[PDB]
């Protein structure tokens, strides 16, 4: 990292971008280069503005007489810029500074004096991570990663014991405005930070599991809610209770119907199962309407996923940088099953075109049949929400591939016996096309019961040994022995497939919690309505559907001097119970 | 079955009646160790059933409309259409298999048989089986000493029963129906354990546990004094 | 019963030491060893929110611990007499 602040020093150097003299290191100059470290958050953590160019400082630029970078608000320009100073924070400052030496032990010492405490803990770790993932090649990168996990470990101790004592506060201290590290209250800098740890731990899915069940309640399950789907009269009984109902503060049946559409839940099935009547939509345009003219159902099909593509628009125009197209594209493009989708997409326009030519109806005829079976995988993706069904995908992620690799191991292994079972009895049904049938077809059929035997059946006593032979190799080797393969790999990354997918959960999450609350069939009014919102507002600073948590500088400071006490009281422990280690006990 | 004019409803509904009353008996025949706890294991299950319900037979969909889609097939008729496009999907699954009739489009039907079934037999049936042996392997130290608990209740059922056969056992309700009305009190027998223990014969074993209980305080306190740790820090 | 009574003083103002103490001199000594992890259970169940109900939980596991010492001892001396204890007026 010290060549970084070389390669930071020729980033902007004396000529270029610092026009003044500049072989020298100064502290936007850290500021910029922590531009890179983390995301691309709000990063204050110093007054990077022109009130302190801290970039530029070796040649007598004049006073705030410019203010295109002078630097005289404190004091008088002497190659400096006065007192200044920290103007956020002393102490977690000293902590990037000790962990930017590889002072493990000071940095540890010196947390106990830090304000944050608990997103120190996890930024931290994650540069940390970036340490590890830019360069050390030894001795260093293997104990960047697990000091950084042992600070993790840190924020895990922290959150129990604050999660222990006023969980309600905690969950609300979870949440903190765009002051210390800007935004990224520490747990948008758990995405980053990547701690499936952290986030997998007691209260965290907890409160997550508040925001999905956004409002309403969290103990009922599925089994009397999708009656409520159906049973229009049905929520003005008791049969569940609201939190407005909690309260008894249900009065209007506008307030219990608009809080009931606005829940992450409630959006969820929304948009789930009438997209899954719009998969039965497009079964039935192709059962009945497989007509060429278009009818009153032939057009139905056509805008719908216009009406979901510009839900894609709206994730792609959100909140991403202003500049980047095919910048942010490569986030989509860096995940395969985004490209599932986009060959989901393709495939339709390939039958697309095979039906606008009329000649082709049975290409038009099948290749949208097919195209059927890619929403399907597309909604597993989706459907991956529940702890019986999540964790369960988050396996599947393991063989994807190796369901490819055991379609040419088992496949393949067919074609050693297809072809011998019809070697030696004499068969005669053959005709264009069809001769691939009774070679073939009438081969791996028999594997799963079709077995023609009064047309397979001297040559039986090999037919017999042969059949007794091959079926040996498969529904015991890779059918018996990939049971083997299987039980050992749920058992040995199930201690991480439970807890990514406790990661990965969020992301339906946070859609659900950046979605209106319309319906597909209603979606397209949404739409709308930010459409008719740019052009009499051209801006994408309107509203941020997020945390946006607000909070007072006084009742946090109700708050703040209670996890510090916390914060010693829990180290306090922590090194008691290290003090009950009974090996010192043995060394001392 | 009251209305005559429903007797094929008064057919069926009784069939599916008959199948609640074997898992009831399931539920009463929880009784030998190496029938209780696994039904106790099966308690794990009847939610989990449904789990695999909509899973493995919604996952049956996405291959049995797409058999009947390239394959030219004309037996339908008013409700026997579904027959010839489901019913002749599920049972090509285990072992029924129309090969004369779902028979140029052979290699694709031979390429998505392969790929589909690849998906069921062995991800939704052998990883199955991973989530199966562990499951069994992690709860059994529960399932087998809880189902220990819950055998008792057969036991006091049992023991809060005659010994009059169902046949006969209207003879012993109403032996109590023709004792309510001679006698309106709740308070005739306690077919029970009712115990009664005198206080003399109770002294005796009274010394004797607490007796006992010192002599094995003293024990435990003694094997505690035997953990090494203590003639570590000592 | 004067000692058991002071178990459940003990217990009632979680002091776990003493309540251990006194019961060496309670009369019951098991039956008491589950009717106090029951009540254990019940400050549990009702309100601790954090630090005392998993230690409540757990010191009741151990008063458990010492009823199946108890009945281990003696169901090995008397079987039969101890059988009959199980059974109390």
């Amino acid at each position: 990292f010290h060549s970084k602040l070389q390669k930071v020093l020729v980033e902007d150097p004396e000529r270029p971008a610092c026009a003044p003299a500049a072989p020298r290191l100064q502290m936007h100059h850290v500021a910029q280069v922590l531009r890179e470290l983390l995301g691309d958050f709000t990063q204050p953590l110093y007054p990077r503005p022109r009130h302190n160019d801290r970039l530029r400082l070796l040649l007598p630029v004049p006073h705030v007489k410019l203010n295109v970078q002078g630097v005289s608000l404190r004091s008088l320009y002497k190659r400096s810029s006065g007192h200044v100073t920290f103007t956020m924070d002393p102490i977690r400052d000293l902590l990037i500074w000790a962990i930017v030496q590889n002072r493990r032990e000071l940095a540890g010492i010196i947390w106990a004096q830090s304000q944050d405490c608990i997103a120190a803990a996890l930024a931290c770790s994650k540069i940390l991570k970036e340490l590890s993932k830019e360069e050390e090649d030894t001795d260093s990168s293997e104990e960047m990663l697990a000091l950084a996990e042992e600070y993790e470990h840190r924020a895990i101790g922290v959150f129990t014991e604050c999660y222990r004592k006023d969980e309600e506060r905690a969950q609300k201290l979870l949440t903190r405005v765009s002051e210390a590290w800007g935004k990224t209250t520490c747990l948008q800098l758990a995405l980053e930070a990547k701690d499936m740890k952290f986030v997998s731990h007691g209260g965290i899915q907890a409160f997550l599991t508040k925001v999905w069940w956004g409002q309403l309640s969290v103990d009922n399950g599925l089994w009397r809610v999708t009656l409520c789907m159906l049973a229009f009269p049905l929520l003005l009984t008791g049969l569940i209770s609201f939190r407005e109902k909690r309260l008894q503060d249900v009065g209007t049946p506008a307030a219990r119907a608009r809080a009931f559409f606005t829940a992450p839940v409630v959006v969820f099935h929304l948009n789930i199962l009438s997209y899954f009547a719009f998969l039965c939509l497009f079964a039935y345009v192709l059962m009945v309407d497989f007509q060429p003219v278009p009818s009153w159902c032939e057009c139905a099909i056509y805008l719908w996923l216009f009406s979901l593509v510009c839900e894609e628009m709206r994730q792609l125009f959100y909140d991403p940088d202003e500049c980047g197209l095919m910048k942010k594209a490569a986030l989509y493009f860096s995940d395969f099953w985004n490209k599932l989708d986009v060959g989901a997409i393709l495939l339709f326009v390939a039958g697309l075109t095979c039906r606008l030519i009329p000649a082709t109806l049975y290409p038009g005829r099948v290749i949208l049949s097919l195209d059927f079976i890619l929403f399907c995988l597309r909604l597993m993706h989706i459907f991956t929400i529940s702890k019986t069904l999540g964790p369960k995908i988050i396996i599947v992620k393991r063989m994807m591939k190796d369901v490819f690799f055991f379609l040419f191991l088992l496949a393949v292994w067919v074609v050693s016996f297809g072809v011998a079972k019809q070697a030696i009895l004499i068969h005669n049904e053959r005709r264009v096309d069809w001769l691939f049938r009774g070679a073939v077809y009438h081969s791996y059929l028999t594997i799963f019961g079709q077995i023609p035997g009064y047309i397979d059946g001297f040559p039986e006593w090999l037919t017999v040994l042969l059949l007794c032979l091959y079926l040996l190799f498969t529904n015991i080797l890779l059918l018996n022995l990939l049971i083997a393969m299987f039980n050992y790999t749920f058992q040995q990354v199930q201690e991480h497939t439970d807890q990514i997918w406790k990661f990965q959960r969020h992301d339906l999450i946070e859609e659900y919690h950046g979605r209106p609350a319309a319906p597909p069939p209603f979606i397209l009014l949404s739409h709308l309505q930010l459409f008719i919102k740019r052009v009499v507002l051209k801006t994408p600073a309107k509203r941020h559907k997020q945390l946006k948590n607000k909070l007072e500088k006084n009742e946090e400071a109700a708050l703040l001097s209670w996890e510090i006490y916390l914060k010693e009281n829990y180290l306090q422990n922590r090194q008691f119970q290290q003090k009950q280690r009974p090996e010192q006990k043995i060394e001392d």
